């Protein structure tokens, strides 16, 4: 398959690997590609690590883009994977929403989720969710600022549902 390599310097470990694998999870799930990078402590433990993104061409394309961004390290957080698309919908943020909340986000016919698109000026894409079970990625398509603006509404809904 298509494999492009990016180099992860020490100090970006919490970004790309997630200090163990936290990020690589989402790089596999959220991006939908298998990223195999030397996390072997016998060779490249402290030294820079080559990220081998394995996947379909357009996937590695979008992933290579995000890898270069979250690895920049603005706050040694790197978002976590990327939180936006990852091969799927290049344009807008990706949104893992809890299974007890996703149906409420929609509504009955979509009263709620249609007003999200009305309020923030966004589009929704239910993409192949990160295969874990609990959360389901509802992608928010649109301009970056409005993307996050939409996730702040959804996240508040989650907290509303947390308030019995």
């Amino acid at each position: 398959g298509t494999v492009q390599e990016i180099m992860i310097p020490a100090g970006k470990a919490g970004l790309v690997i997630g200090k163990g694998g936290e990020t690589i999870k989402q790089l596999q799930e959220r991006a939908g590609v298998k990223m195999i990078l030397i996390q072997d402590g016998s060779q490249n433990t402290n030294v820079d690590k080559p990220l081998r993104i394995i996947g379909d061409p357009y996937k590695v394309q979008q992933a290579c883009e995000m890898v270069m961004d979250i690895l920049r390290e603005r706050d040694q957080g790197g978002f976590g994977d990327r939180n936006e698309y990852g091969s799927r919908i290049g344009g807008g943020i990706d949104v893992p929403v809890p299974r007890h909340s996703v149906g409420v986000v929609i509504g009955r016919s979509g009263e709620m989720i249609k007003k999200i698109q009305n309020d923030a000026g966004v589009r929704i894409q239910f993409k192949q969710d990160d295969g874990t079970g609990p959360e389901k990625i509802a992608h928010i398509m649109g301009p970056p600022d409005r993307c996050e603006h939409a996730a702040r509404i959804i996240n508040d809904l989650l907290q509303s549902l947390r308030s019995g």
